């Protein structure tokens, strides 16, 4: 009854590959391609680029600033995924669990990014986290943006 998933899809004209390393060995410059929704990423553990590394994420939602501490659980090279996994921070106010993933298929002509929120609520009165899919497209859209030449 707490469970819930929510995915969005979106084409990028950009380098794939490009946008998947971003995620997945290059994090701490996303702060600086969407300083609008992404303030700060700084290592806590491990190193960039590795499973099992933990980043904390400042960012901010209709100009309310949040937390966000992740480990990096997944890095998938062949599907061109990253997964974040929540360990600590706001999101844990209306959370028991939830985790980001964001897949590239450069397949063909057109690069589709896909963003998935896989979560579990505290309790029944929690909203569906729709604003992170509408946060996750601006991030999309302004990395889209930086890399195209």
């Amino acid at each position: 009854g707490l469970t819930g998933k929510l995915i969005c899809q979106t084409g990028i004209k950009s380098d794939g590959d490009v946008f998947h390393e971003l995620f997945g060995t290059r994090p701490h410059h996303v702060p600086n391609i969407t300083p609008a929704n992404i303030q700060g990423c700084d290592l806590h553990e491990g190193e960039f680029g590795k499973v099992g590394s933990v980043v904390i994420w400042n960012y901010s939602i209709d100009g309310n600033a949040m937390i966000a501490k992740e480990e990096i659980v997944a890095i998938d090279e062949e599907d061109k995924s990253v997964t974040f996994k929540v360990v600590e921070g706001h999101l844990f106010e209306e959370f028991k669990s939830i985790v980001f993933s964001v897949h590239v298929d450069t397949k063909g002509e057109d690069n589709l990014v896909t963003w998935s929120i896989d979560y579990e609520k505290l309790n029944e009165s929690v909203k569906d986290p729709t604003s992170y899919l509408d946060f996750l497209l601006s991030v999309t859209r302004d990395i889209e943006a930086h890399h195209l030449p």
